[PDB]
């Protein structure tokens, strides 16, 4: 679509692996249709990504002997999560 950026997606996680894309006016924007597709496919890792080249990353952790899931990856997830489906609340930027 002319006028609206596009940004990309690094897919990373146990099962989910490639790249993707979506259409944009920002980040926050790109974050939240990437979420949806992450969550069509079962998965909703850690999300990260860098405004200075429009890139994502998303993956999950893996689990061993008797480790407690992440507190990053929970967090990340979390603030997403915060605005599933909302269009009133914008993304914090990602540092």
């Amino acid at each position: 679509s002319a006028g609206i950026a596009t940004f990309k997606l690094v897919l990373n996680g146990k099962t989910l692996k490639g790249e993707t894309t979506t259409e944009a006016v920002d980040a926050a924007t790109a974050l939240k249709n990437f979420g949806a597709y992450a969550q069509d496919v079962g998965v909703d890792g850690a999300w990260t990504y860098d405004d200075a080249t429009k890139t994502f990353t998303v993956g999950e952790r893996l689990i061993f002997k008797v480790k407690m899931p992440e507190d990053r990856m929970n967090d990340l997830a979390r603030q997403l999560r915060q605005r599933d489906n909302v269009s009133r609340v914008e993304v914090t930027r990602y540092k």
